[PDB]
């Protein structure tokens, strides 16, 4: 029979391992020669796996690269002018990968040109509240300081924002052991940990939903008008680089000023971590020199774009997509999900061979520039965006297969909950001390939901991933899964060697999964949802979930509203739409889940109606308007944090009307905003709800 | 047999005249109680008609009256202060009506409260072109004048908005005989022109689709969250009031100043219309003072919507719509459209009580406050917005059915071309000389194609109507239909009696329409294209015709580009991009024109996928950042023009980007935006095409 099973029993972790050892040999640079021919040997190998077609969609964007003959690097320079320390100008190269060619040396993607000169400020993780700790507690003013802030906590593109606001002329970032080395751990080759010269690549836009910097709202393709380099999207303003933890004790060793205000500012070097501005007596008189003079420039980048036909609504699309393009090799992001990737386009191709094809069409998706701000598949979501919210039932992203391996991760919308868990039910656990039992027992063990017993915890969706135009531009279901470590001692800053040169084949063959074994689980999970999604006569959404975390995200807005019970009695803040919506929402679901297993089963026009409500309940919560100065984030009840693009948020307009209200000026307006954004949120809601209803 | 001809038969002009006597007897203004007990009537008699459904959706808007106790006039006033010349406070009732209460008096709905004084300037239709004359050839600087314009040529609110950028401190609005006599014919009671005593009510606003002006894109509903009124969008500054043209005489006669320049700035009164401004030496110390006392004022309103729920398709919606609030009696002005709905209505009923459903839902909506600027069209589609974008096959407009009694009008989608052709094919002319002819026929010999022999004239659609929510903003297909007077004699300014206490059942039945038959034309037009719209099996939409009027609408913008050859060539302004797009668009269309007519018939979901694929179509034209300033107007091929709402713009982006540009400060900057929208139009073409090719 070709069923779910079939397709899942031909998922091969020997295929998954071959696959990651071939797509890691060599970099994978964004806009580079070896990415494009990458792009062309994955086309090549789709055809020849059975999809029916397979394009290359090419797009001309903004990207970074630092410039070759003139490196990036960091000094203090004594008052003579003389440079007495540098920083790396490369990590050193891990054992048979040094006369590799084209490793990009370490940069932080689209930082401005600069050299400037000036006094150190510690800043921690460079979040809100350590800005706030800072300005308003221990009243140090970072206006034409350097900082310095650890990676970690927080998307590092808000680090950036929120030192360009305190006034920063230049930002170091640095990864600090006590966020990068697991006590215990060796440092590669020798285990997983980051060694002292070992770096973190990453872009610090702030793009909100954007894509490409120069065409926000439109494809960039061979007629684009673009913008002006002064009015892109997201760049920031203030030249920025990363470096090592070598590197940054020399630079924090000496520093002086104020203490550290408590110890959740002290990482794990032996400095003291004081905040400054500038160093102790003796070296008072040394400054600190960036020189960045990496550039911006329009490249070209491909996606590579796999369909198979479905064979009873061909126009119905299902997506599965994940990213090639890699820092350097890619050894874990994305080649453990690309493997993956590939892999199950294989095994769908199999089926096909033998004469299936899926219910609805399954695209297939390699996606570029992921690394540089989600661009090509912002890009091509941009250009399909009309088949997209009318055709498009789900999107599976498909990044990084492990960041660790303890027990599985997933984010996802509430209306796959229950498919994830009828899902891991069927699945083995590949897991130590489970054999026999199911994923779904391991899972809930060792990652109980914090609010039912005997449930697994699921995570909103955030961003920092392809999933976002898909999810919160367009309102498509959407879904991730991987293989994680414990969430107990999860300091969510994820794996050491994150955007490291020493991110290779060995560190995930060697360290993280010799047998393949949680690649093949996550193929299972990935591969049975698109799966079940694109097969299931019934679509495999249900709206009750929705309706719960409707009420508990609404139970969490209205509990920080009531921190300021003085001023909801003054401005007549009511939560009572917003309720009053959700309850209507609730029983509206109710009564279309009875319709959904009462209905004639024989009659096409009444499941086409039904999948067709099904489909576009996610597309409901889409506010056309966008949320404020954020006009690709359309969804009312999810958005990345304003103050991390990592985290999701839910009923985002409202928090974001909350957040520091006390400190307004105006507080009139600032509470007339909240009662602006209560009333789009029940308005949002209750429209949702009514798409569910009876239709005539 | 239950067919369209079943249908057709059943409207009766004698039931239609019944309902136009019955709707005109007292007024029905927006927001009274009168217009509540009109809706009730209506809910309760399309219910006994046969309805599945028929409720009221309130909302609670902002609306604007006079004040009762403290009158709007204008007057001449002396050196000393002495009003020595007023303005009437009402017009003289027509026959029999002198009794009626709650006429309200002429006014200019939205006018701010003032009382102005100052000298006058005339200004001609206060046109956009009427403006550059002053200001750029003649040097008459309007800068603390009140203007004084004649109606006509362009939407009122236009004028109004070009008055208060040339810095006018009032407007007065009148209607001179050259544009509201039509010579040889009586002033009403005695036949169809308007008196020196009569007065156009309407309302000036400039909401560019906004609905109402406190909660721009969200219904205002009972929790709604209000914009202050200093934010609420549209309202003019500067005080406004109309006049008829006894009282415009008196203000026209001592005018000094400058001498008209051109006879196209002479109306008919016997006055020489001197620019001014001021008056004559004798009169030169004589000023003109406005009194508006109006207030604006949230009230309730109430649309009634009737279902008639789909036996195979009731998730997809038809939409029959029409007002009915008036300013007074509302004889033509909508209640001659209303009558008209309400016996398709009935017609529609009759055959339901006998077993027959159409295949798609029919909506019937009775809209309020139409005349205040759409706004209970616009606040219903607001609420119900993601039900009307996946699910709205068609709107067809229903006000008034006549203006005039020479032939057919009809303003529609390309989408519709072939549809009415082939209605209208089948048809009765009612026309005198063409008993025994199709109205196809009579219609094409008197409103003659300008491009193809043997065709008629189908105008674009404009906008000051309730469709413009339905079309350009959600990009559903939307059409209208009356009879109206000559094309060749229309000077562009409607029927005399246009919004005065003199519209009546009198007038339409002594004057336009004594047998009711043009009437009944109009319903079987509406009620045909309904008909054929809810039950025809494939949708009755012909993409090809969309691909012609594309290449007509892209010759012309390249056109009006191409009087700037130098500029074109310095800032390499090509419009390739957007002729590949129609090109595209055409081959596309044609290739799916094939399979439309070529595919299994016998499949119901290659049908319903064919059917959403025109149904889409609108919709691919909608780009969700809206035009320029103009976040309501979505559609990019059509807008109602920035200098006129009555009239549609095609490629409206383009032609705004290209209007006036020799006059701008920054070429470069200009031609970038010209190029801007070149490749947003481009785009938006391509992407359409695209939702018609093999869908996988
Ligand atoms: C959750 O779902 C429920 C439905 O079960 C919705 O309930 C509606 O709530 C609104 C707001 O409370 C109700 O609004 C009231 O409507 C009254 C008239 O209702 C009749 O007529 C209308 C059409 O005009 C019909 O739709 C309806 O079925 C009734 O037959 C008005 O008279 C009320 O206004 C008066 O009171 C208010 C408040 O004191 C004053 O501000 C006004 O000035 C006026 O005096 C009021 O507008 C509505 O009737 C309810 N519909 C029902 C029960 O079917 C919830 O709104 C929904 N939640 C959300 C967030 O949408
Ligand atoms: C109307 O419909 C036609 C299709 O019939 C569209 O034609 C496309 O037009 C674009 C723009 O001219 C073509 O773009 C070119 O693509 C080349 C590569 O194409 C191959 O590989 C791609 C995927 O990467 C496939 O999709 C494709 O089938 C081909 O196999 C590029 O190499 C070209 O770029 C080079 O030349 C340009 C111009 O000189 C330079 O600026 C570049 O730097 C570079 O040197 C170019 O990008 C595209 O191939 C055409 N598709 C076809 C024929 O299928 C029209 O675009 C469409 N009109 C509109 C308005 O959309
Ligand atoms: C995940 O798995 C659960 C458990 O199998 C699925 O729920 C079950 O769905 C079936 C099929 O719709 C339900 O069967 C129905 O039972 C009613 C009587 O109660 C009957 O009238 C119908 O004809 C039908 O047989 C079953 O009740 C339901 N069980 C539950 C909720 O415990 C669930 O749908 C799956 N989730 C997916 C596919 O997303
Ligand atoms: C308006 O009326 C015209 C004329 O009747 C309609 O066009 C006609 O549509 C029919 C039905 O699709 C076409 O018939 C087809 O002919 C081809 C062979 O040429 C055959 O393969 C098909 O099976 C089918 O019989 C007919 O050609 C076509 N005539 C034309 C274009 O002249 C038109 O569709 C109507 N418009 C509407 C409904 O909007
Ligand atoms: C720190 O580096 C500076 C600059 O050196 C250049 O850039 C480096 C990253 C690397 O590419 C070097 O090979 C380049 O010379 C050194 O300062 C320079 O020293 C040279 C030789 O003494 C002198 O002629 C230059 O003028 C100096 N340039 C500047 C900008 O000061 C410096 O010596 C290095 N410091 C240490 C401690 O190694
Ligand atoms: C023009 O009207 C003014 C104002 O009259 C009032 O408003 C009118 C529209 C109407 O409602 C009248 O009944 C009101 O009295 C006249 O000027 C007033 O004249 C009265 C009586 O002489 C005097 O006591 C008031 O102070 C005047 N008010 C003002 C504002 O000047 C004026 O006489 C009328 N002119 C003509 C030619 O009829
Ligand atoms: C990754 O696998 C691909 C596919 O097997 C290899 O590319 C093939 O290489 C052979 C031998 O050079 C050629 O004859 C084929 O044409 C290639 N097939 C393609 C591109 O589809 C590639 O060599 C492998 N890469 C590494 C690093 O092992
Ligand atoms: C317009 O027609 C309606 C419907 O026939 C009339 O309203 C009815 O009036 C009778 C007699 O007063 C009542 O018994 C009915 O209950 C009414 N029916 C309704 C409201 O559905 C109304 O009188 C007519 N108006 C005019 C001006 O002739
Ligand atoms: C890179 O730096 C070199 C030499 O220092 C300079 O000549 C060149 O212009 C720079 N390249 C770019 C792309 O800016
Ligand atoms: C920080 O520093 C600059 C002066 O260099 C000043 O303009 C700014 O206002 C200071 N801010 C505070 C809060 O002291
Ligand atoms: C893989 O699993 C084992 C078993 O607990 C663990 O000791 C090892 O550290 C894990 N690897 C990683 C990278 O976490
Ligand atoms: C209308 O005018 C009267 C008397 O001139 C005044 O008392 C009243 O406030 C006004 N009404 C409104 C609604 O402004
Ligand atoms: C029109 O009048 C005012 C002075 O009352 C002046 O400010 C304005 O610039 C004048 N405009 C022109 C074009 O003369
Ligand atoms: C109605 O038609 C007749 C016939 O041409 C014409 O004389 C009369 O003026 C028409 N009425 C109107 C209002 O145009
Ligand atoms: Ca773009
Ligand atoms: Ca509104
Ligand atoms: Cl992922
Ligand atoms: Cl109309
Ligand atoms: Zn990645
Ligand atoms: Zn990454
Ligand atoms: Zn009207
Ligand atoms: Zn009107």
């Amino acid at each position: 029979k070709h069923n779910m099973k079939a397709f899942l029993d031909e998922l091969k972790a020997e295929n998954i391992k071959k696959f990651l050892y071939n797509f890691t040999q060599i970099p994978h640079l964004a806009g580079t020669e070896q990415n494009f021919q990458l792009a062309k040997q994955i086309q090549s190998q789709w055809k020849e796996f059975g999809l029916d077609s397979v394009e290359l969609a090419h797009y001309d964007v903004l990207l970074s690269y630092p410039n070759k003959t003139h490196p990036n690097y960091i000094s203090i320079i004594n008052e003579d002018g003389n440079e007495i320390f540098n920083t790396s100008l490369f990590e050193p190269p891990p054992p048979g990968y040094e006369n590799v060619s084209d490793i990009v040396p370490p940069f932080s993607a689209f930082s401005p040109q600069g050299m400037p000169e000036g006094d150190l400020v510690y800043v921690n993780y460079a979040r809100t509240e350590d800005f706030f700790k800072l300005e308003r507690d221990m009243k140090i003013n970072c206006s034409g300081k350097i900082v310095i802030a650890r990676y970690g906590k927080v998307f590092r593109g808000n680090k950036v924002k929120n030192a360009q606001l305190a006034g920063a002329k230049g930002v170091i970032l640095y990864s600090d052991p006590a966020d990068y080395f697991a006590p215990g751990v060796k440092s590669y080759p020798d285990g997983w940990n980051l060694p002292g010269g070992g770096v973190q690549r990453g872009n610090i836009l702030n793009l909100n939903g954007a894509g490409d910097p120069l065409t926000p709202g439109y494809p960039a393709n061979e007629y684009a008008y673009r913008r002006g380099i002064a009015e892109a999207v997201g760049l920031p303003s203030i030249p920025v680089h990363p470096i090592g933890y070598y590197d940054a004790q020399k630079l924090l060793e000496k520093m002086g000023g104020s203490a550290p205000p408590d110890s959740s500012w002290r990482g794990s070097l032996k400095v003291p971590y004081n905040v400054g501005p500038g160093f102790t007596g003796n070296f008072s008189t040394q400054k600190v020199k960036m020189h960045i003079h990496s550039t911006n420039e329009v490249t070209r980048i491909y996606n590579v774009i796999g369909t198979l036909r479905g064979a009873v609504e061909p126009d119905r699309y299902v997506i599965l997509g994940g990213h090639r393009d890699s820092w350097v090799f890619g050894g874990i992001d994305p080649q453990s999900g690309a493997a993956v990737v590939h892999e199950i386009v294989r095994s769908f191709g199999t089926l096909k061979k033998e004469g299936w094809r899926p219910r609805r069409t399954i695209l297939f998706a390699s996606w570029d520039a992921e690394e540089f701000g989600l661009l090509g598949s912002t890009e091509w979501a941009e250009e399909n965006s009309r088949l997209l919210q009318e055709r498009g039932v789900a999107y599976i992203n498909a990044d990084s297969s492990i960041e660790g391996n303890y027990t599985l991760r997933v984010d996802c919308t509430p209306l796959m909950y229950s498919l994830v868990h009828n899902l891991t039910k069927e699945l083995k656990s590949p897991d130590e001390g489970f054999e026999g039992k199911s994923l779904y027992e391991s899972w809930t063990k060792k990652s109980p939901s914090p609010e039912f017993s005997g449930m697994p915890r699921i995570s909103k969706l955030g961003s920092g991933n392809d999933f976002e135009v898909f999810f919160q531009r367009l309102g498509i279901a959407s879904g991730r899964a991987r293989y994680t470590k414990n969430w107990e001692t999860n300091k969510f800053s994820g794996y050491p060697l994150y955007h490291s040169v020493y991110e290779t084949y060995e560190l995930v063959e060697k360290f993280y999964d010799p047998m393949f074994k949680y690649h093949l689980t996550v193929a299972q999970v990935r591969g049975g949802m698109v799966f079940e999604l694109a097969n299931s006569i019934v679509l495999p959404f249900d709206c009750r979930d929705y309706a719960v975390v409707l009420r508990k995200y609404a139970d969490k807005i209205y509990s920080i509203s009531m921190k300021h019970p003085q001023e909801m009695k003054t401005y007549s803040v009511s939560f009572d739409s917003l309720f009053s919506a959700v309850k209507n929402f609730t029983e509206i679901a109710s009564k279309f889940s009875e319709r959904l297993q009462d209905f004639d089963k024989s009659n096409p026009i009444v499941l086409r109606m039904m999948n067709d409500q099904l489909m576009f309940l996610e597309r409901a919560f889409i506010d056309p308007l966008g949320l404020p100065d954020r006009p690709f984030y359309r969804h009312v009840i999810y958005a990345p944090s304003s103050h991390n693009k990592y985290a999701g948020e839910s009923f985002p307009g409202i928090y974001d009307a909350l957040f520091d209200i006390e400190s307004k000026v105006d507080p009139s307006k600032a509470w007339g905003e909240v009662k602006r954004q209560i009333y789009v949120a029940a308005f949002t809601v209750q429209a949702a709800a009514e798409t569910l209803s009876e239709v005539a």
